[PDB]
């Protein structure tokens, strides 16, 4: 499951949280081998007696799932960045096994885009869409620096917190976001992540529409393998579509680097182009 991350070596142990320090509130979601709950966590941070967290309750104990649990936990404690999901630790006393994360008040980015399109309610402006895109790019720069290949970058895997802070996570094939080499040869690299970032940019600028929405899963696969490009969204300025095309070069070595994509987005976010659809 995490074999592709073998070159990543943990410096230290995972933070352990006492079961009695976690107080479950209600389910936030479910899918990837477990339910996610909102909860209160006591004695986690020094200043606050209690705070809200998101808790994933693991469904199994194969015990290949318990082996994957420990490795995943060791990997997540290593990921520490402003735009990467914040992992607090595990609870191993009893069953089910628990993983504790930061609670992100506005939920997933896909639902956030869909509800703020066609917190302050209303449609997100160009400046706000660029700010979202720059934050996701910042997280991807961090992952590329760690030699961490995400493999499933998509807005459904991003979270929105207080003050529109965006963080990348993975809530558990995403063919529509993949380049041809990932679909055909299961080749997942920093370069296939940059392609998915380009698709994330397309999702942002379409307010969360599914890529290749006019096509069946089969038609979408053939279409990506043949080299057809996603159309420019109506809300997308020409400067931003140039970034998408850079992420979508057929040759992985020709794709723009995430450092350059992030730098370009920072420039656009700081001074948005005067663009009107
Ligand atoms: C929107 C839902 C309800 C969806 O479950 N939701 C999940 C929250 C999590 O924090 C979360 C839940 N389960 C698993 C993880 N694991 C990682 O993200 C692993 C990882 C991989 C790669 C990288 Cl680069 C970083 N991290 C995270 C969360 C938090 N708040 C809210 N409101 N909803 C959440």
């Amino acid at each position: 499951m995490h074999h592709h991350h073998h070159h990543l070596v943990p410096r230290g142990s995972v933070h352990h949280i006492k079961r009695r320090d976690i107080v479950l509130k209600w389910e936030l979601g479910e899918g990837a081998f477990g339910k996610v709950f909102l909860a209160e966590c006591h004695n986690l941070l020094p200043e606050q007696d209690k705070m809200l967290v998101a808790v994933k309750a693991l469904k199994e104990a194969s015990e290949s799932a318990r082996q994957d649990f420990q490795r995943e936990a060791e990997l997540l404690t290593m990921l520490q960045h402003q735009h990467i999901v914040r992992f607090f630790g595990v609870c191993t006393e009893g069953r089910p096994l628990l993983m504790v994360f930061e609670y992100m008040r506005h939920g997933d980015l896909n639902r956030f885009l869909r509800s703020h399109g066609p917190v302050a309610p209303g449609p997100l402006g160009l400046g706000q869409l660029l700010a979202v895109a720059s934050q996701v790019a910042a997280g991807m720069v961090y992952l590329a620096g760690l030699h961490f290949v995400h493999r499933d970058l998509a807005t459904r895997n991003c979270l929105v917190g207080q003050g529109l802070v965006v963080k990348i996570g993975d809530f558990g094939l995403p063919i529509r976001w993949m380049p041809p080499e990932s679909i055909l040869y299961r080749k997942f690299t920093t370069e296939s992540d940059v392609w998915s970032f380009g698709v994330v940019l397309w999702e942002i600028f379409t307010y969360g529409k599914q890529p290749w929405y006019q096509l069946s899963n089969t038609e979408a696969i053939d279409c990506i393998t043949q080299g057809r490009e996603l159309e420019r969204p109506r809300a997308c300025p020409p400067e931003v579509y140039a970034i998408m095309r850079g992420c979508w070069q057929r040759e992985p070595q020709q794709r723009h680097s995430i450092k350059d994509v992030h730098a370009r987005l920072q420039a656009l976010a700081q001074a948005p182009p005067v663009y009107l659809d």
